DNA sequence: AAACGTACGCAGTTCGCG
DNA sequence: CGCGAACTGCGA
């Protein structure tokens, strides 16, 4: 099984390395024969002899064209004749390609920015993660000593914990009396012991949580200070940091560093993505969180450190368990895309589409379109198109609601109507499908490049979706649900890829065609259910809608809904299929993209509400949640009015714990690039002024105090909050935090909400 | 050296214009 | 002095 591929430079020549595990053995296969290349379209063949004399300089190396071959390929299906230019080293290509394109007889160049390792897997037809090979895994976490105003990793690592099938242990240089704790003398021994443990266990996969941005960068910095050669790799190398556009990733050569944070972030919708929230949201049991302040106090004073070591141990234990669960879903994602798990687990949805498209293009001998230059990239940003149809919600608290939606609206449209840039206005075509409103004709004679691949993706999703219900294990069922939904969004992002400014197969016409068809199909379904079946659509959004029969019983809504599905699915063509994905006792819809419904098992599902959004205090979230139960479950708005009256009373009488009045907002840039003043920006600019390190990603946890000025003037960080000297702004938390979210809810159900607050 | 799939949409905070 | 407008963060 192919784990990963890279290349090294041996005497000026690139050597591909294929890190494999076959028959329980780690293997490095070498390939000194693969040559980097890219293509060039020529005005005349005669120029090839003038082009191959073009040279360039690298880092003291004279880069020359090694070999050329004329090849016939297809560009968007139409045949084209390009010249394939070979080079010695892959870094020759970035050094020489602009000079080659600058030649007057060179129309354009192609496939010049493909990474050497990824190009190798594509051109050799190799697929990582294939085979039933079992992978050894070892998770690890670190616990550090931090103080405000300190540089990154200025203080030492206090604990290194690790966990596998043998159990979870903790290495630390203070005597903590626990059976799973190994005590050494200094931080240097603690690190060198952990390095020995990884060397002795030799795991194929190293699992972390945010190790790409914390655990590895911290270990790296501490290793340079203490002079430790952190030879984690199976080739003796140290962990290598890699820039991925905006943030950083860490690779360990020979192994797979599995950072669960990017994987979980895009697999589960959570308000926050702490390890405790993620663990509880998956396995059902809570996890205690120990913050850095209590860790520092326990270490410095020496009191209460067993609690810290148990948090460090749990950190490693639950990271290994989560890694066991989500490795299969990511291994399949690596097989589907055709790139190593390390890249697929962290890559953007954009490159997940493009890396598969590039592989399939090479299979069909399709010349890949380039990424746009600066002028075209900005032009694509300046252009947009109509999207999903959103209906203004019908006001009121409704009963006996069904939610119907398409199984995969946009991927259904792409395949059914052959939406593809190679089929767009393809002249000479016997039959086309024209999109409504936008009027783009799409050839139907041959399956388009992208539609020909979207089908297999959907067949995967339904293959996992069928195993989903057929698995009675709640854990394995929740995971297949996670995994089949990942494929749903992957296939849907193919439509969005058509509008991605950096997309090789960019097709604005394809994108707005898919949405125009989706708008026509969603409106047809709404119109049909209202005139032919007497339903009232209460809310609609892009791919689905809520509806009911006013004044009808629950049984006759379910029956007429199933009847309507038979009528509309026979009317709907191709792969378009409307689904029955829920009946709900009650529900309301406050605004576009903001709703709340409750099923027949009293389970409340919501969308777009302040409960799951950052920037609202817990006292606001908790009150809205309790108001949701009184309305959706009990149908008692007077209880909902009583709840908000109690909360506002406790706020006025200062009987609410200030821990519930903390607002969490994230800093998204350098504090200098802020055009406006805000509460969370004002605290960040004041903490940075006193020494605290603020950077893009820093969440500001603040609380608004009773004082003067704007809200930002009254806000302070919560760590600086002293209940003895500071009186929180009760009027703010009443009028600005608790009242607004429930006011809109009661107004949406048809209630004036008069005098919700206390006195 | 790759680099954020898309449009649609709400809403808190600030603050200058009639 | 209310009322958008800009800025800001993020949620099928
Ligand atoms: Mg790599
Ligand atoms: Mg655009
Ligand atoms: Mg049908």
């Amino acid at each position: 099984m192919i784990l990963d591929t890279d290349y090294i430079t041996e005497d000026g020549k690139p050597v591909i390395r294929i890190f494999k595990k076959e028959n329980g053995e780690f293997k490095i296969e070498y390939d000194r024969t693969f040559e980097p290349y890219f293509y060039a379209l020529l005005k005349d063949d005669s120029a090839i002899e003038e082009v191959k004399k073009i040279t360039a300089e690298r880092h003291g190396t004279v880069v020359t064209v090694k070999r050329v071959e004329k090849v016939q390929k297809k560009f968007l299906g139409r045949p084209v004749e390009v010249w394939k230019l070979y080079f010695t080293h892959p870094q020759d290509v970035p050094a020489i390609r602009d000079r080659i394109r600058a030649h007057p007889a060179v129309v354009d160049i192609y496939e010049y920015d493909i990474p050497f390792a990824k190009r190798y897997l594509i051109d050799k037809g190799l697929i990582p993660m294939e085979g039933d090979e079992e992978l050894t895994m070892l998770a690890f976490a670190i616990a550090t000593l931090y103080h405000e105003g300190e540089e990154f990793a200025e203080g030492p690592i206090l604990m290194i914990s690790y966990a596998d099938e043998e159990g979870a242990r903790v290495i630390t240089w203070k005597n903590v009396d626990l059976p799973y704790v190994d005590v050494v003398s200094t931080e240097r021994e603690m690190i060198k012991r952990f390095l020995r443990v990884v060397k002795e266990k030799d795991p194929d996969v190293l699992i972390t949580y945010n190790g790409d941005n914390f655990d590895f960068a911290y270990l790296k910095k501490r290793c340079e200070k203490l002079g430790i050669n952190f030879a984690l790799g199976r080739d003796g190398s140290e962990p290598k940091i890699q820039r991925m556009g905006d943030r950083f990733a860490v690779e360990v050569k020979g192994r797979i560093h599995f950072d669960l944070y990017p994987v979980i972030r895009r697999t589960i919708n959570l308000p926050t993505y702490t390890l405790e929230a993620v663990y509880e949201a998956v396995f059902g049991k809570p996890k205690e969180k120990v913050y850095a302040e209590e860790i520092a106090q326990a270490w410095e004073t020496g009191e209460g450190l067993e609690r810290v070591a148990r948090y460090s141990m749990e950190d490693a234990k639950v990271t290994y368990e989560l890694g066991k669960e989500f490795l299969p879903m990511e291994a399949q994602l690596s097989r589907l895309v055709g790139q190593p798990l390390w890249d697929v687990s962290r890559s953007s949805t954009g490159n997940l589409v493009e890396w598969y498209l590039l592989r399939k293009a090479y299979e069909r001998n399709e010349l890949a379109p380039n990424k746009p230059d600066e002028r075209e990239y900005e032009r694509r940003l300046r252009e947009s198109y109509a999207g999903g149809y959103v209906k203004e919600p019908e006001k009121g608290l409704w009963e006996n609601i069904v939610y119907l939606d398409f199984r995969s609206l946009y991927p259904s449209i792409i395949i059914t109507h052959n939406v593809s840039p190679d089929t767009l206005n393809r002249e000479g075509c016997k039959e086309y499908d024209v999109a409504p409103q936008v009027g783009h004709r799409f050839c139907k004679d041959f399956p388009g490049f992208i539609p020909s691949l979207l089908g297999d993706l959907l067949e995967e999703r339904q293959k996992i979706k069928r195993k989903m219900k057929a698995t009675v294990d709640p854990l394995e069922k929740k995971l297949l649900d996670y995994r089949q939904r990942r494929i749903k969004i992957l296939a849907s992002s193919y439509y969005g890829y058509y509008g991605y400014a950096r997309a090789r197969w960019y097709c604005k016409e394809c994108a707005e065609s898919v949405t125009a068809w989706g708008r026509q199909y969603i409106e047809t379904t709404i119109r049909e259910i209202e005139e032919k079946f007497g339903f009232k659509v209460l809310y609609a959004d892009t791919d689905g809608f809520f509806a009911t029969i006013p004044g009808a019983d629950a049984e006759t809504v379910k029956k007429k809904a199933k009847e309507f599905l038979d009528y509309i699915n026979a009317k709907l063509p191709g792969l378009l299929e409307l689904e029955y994905e829920g009946f709900y006792k009650r529900g309301f819809f406050v605004t576009k993209k903001k709703y709340a419904v409750i099923d027949e098992e009293d389970k409340i599902t919501t969308g777009g509400l302040e409960i799951v959004r950052r920037g609202w205090s817990e006292i606001a979230k908790e009150t809205q949640a309790r108001v949701l139960e009184a309305l959706l479950k009990d149908g008692d708005v007077e209880k909902a009015v009583r709840i908000v009256k109690e909360v506002t009373e406790k706020l006025s009488k200062y009987e609410v714990p200030p821990e519930k009045l903390v607002i969490h907002e994230q800093i998204t840039r350098d504090l200098r690039d802020y055009k406006a003043t805000g509460p969370h920006v004002a605290v960040a600019k004041r903490l940075a002024a006193r020494g605290v390190k603020i950077r893009p990603g820093t969440v500001i946890s603040y609380i608004v105090l009773k004082g003067s000025g704007r809200i930002g003037d009254r806000a302070i960080s919560f760590d600086e909050f002293d209940p003895a000297k500071h009186k929180y702004d009760a009027e703010y938390y009443i009028e600005n935090q608790v009242l607004p979210p429930v006011e809109r809810i009661l107004r949406a159900c048809g209630y004036r909400k008069e005098d919700l607050r206390y006195q």
